[PDB]
């Protein structure tokens, strides 16, 4: 069949599961772990394969695009047109929704970050080190950001945020994570972090995570996440299974070998961690 068909059949069909003794006491090589990534096709959506006119403006990098099965569509609170660089992500089991893999908002694109933030009923942001939120109080179009209170730990910094329109207020936890490796101990620490926030939305809303492309990081903080949870509720984990399934909604996450192996050492350390 089609290039397309081989790409889709691959991150459907692709899998392999590891035992929680394998992956902390036997686990593949360097060499192993490579070569699996490598045939993990990108998904990438060509240009021509979006017709949604004046996207590009909007788009930080020309080829790094949101898969259309799964972008994020805006409303109607604001400017024209429906289009944010965000992809819907599947969370542990194929849970709809649980993640909003985005880029870095751009100066234009940051009213639409918040109208992101205010549709799907946001309650947390995490960003993985334009500054899209305010020192004390800004106005982006028709939402105002106010910092209620923010505190500084060595690893992150979490600000509580109140996003108002017009005589509505919601509170938006933010994280912003400043130890991105090296070290897996402040990325789990960041996980846990992510886990003990409390919901404060209406409804079960998505958890925004960026940093500028919305690939790379933020593919490895969703593949962790999820990772633990496997571990955690099964003791074991399918990594492969879940970079594929990562790709299916939102095309490159996950961007080098590196990256990958240093998956299978956190996931290693946090299974180590395991109440006993």
């Amino acid at each position: 069949n089609t290039p397309r068909e081989v790409t889709l059949h691959f991150l459907r069909t692709a899998g392999h599961p590891l035992t929680r003794w394998a992956l902390q006491r036997q686990p593949p090589d360097p060499k192993q772990l490579e070569e699996e990534f490598l045939k993990i096709p990108s998904n990438f959506v060509s240009p021509e394969d979006l017709d949604i006119p004046g996207h590009a403006s909007k788009d930080r990098y020309k080829t790094i695009l949101p898969n259309p099965q799964s972008r994020v569509c805006l409303g109607r609170a604001q400017e024209d047109g429906d289009y944010i660089n965000a992809n819907y992500i599947r969370g542990y089991d194929g849970k709809e929704k649980v993640y909003i893999a985005t880029q870095g908002p751009m100066p234009n694109t940051v009213s639409d970050f918040w109208e992101m933030v205010w549709q799907e009923e946001v309650s947390l942001i995490v960003m993985l080190t334009v500054h899209y939120w305010p020192t004390e109080e800004e106005t982006y179009g028709p939402f105002q950001i106010r910092i209620q209170d923010m505190k500084e730990c060595p690893e992150y910094t979490v600000r509580q945020l109140t996003i108002q329109y017009q005589e509505e207020r919601r509170s938006v936890k933010h994280i912003l994570f400043s130890a991105w490796p090296e070290s897996a101990g402040p990325l789990l620490r960041l996980v846990a972090e992510v886990e003990e926030s409390p919901e404060t939305a209406a409804h079960p809303g998505p958890i925004v995570v960026h940093c500028s492309a919305g690939i790379g990081r933020t593919g490895c903080f969703i593949a962790t996440r999820i990772g633990c949870q496997q571990l955690k509720a099964r003791g074991e984990v399918d990594i492969l299974g879940i970079v594929c399934q990562l790709r299916l909604d939102r095309g490159g996450m996950i961007q080098t070998a590196e990256q990958y192996q240093f998956l299978h050492h956190t996931l290693a350390l946090y299974a180590g961690q395991l109440p006993e």
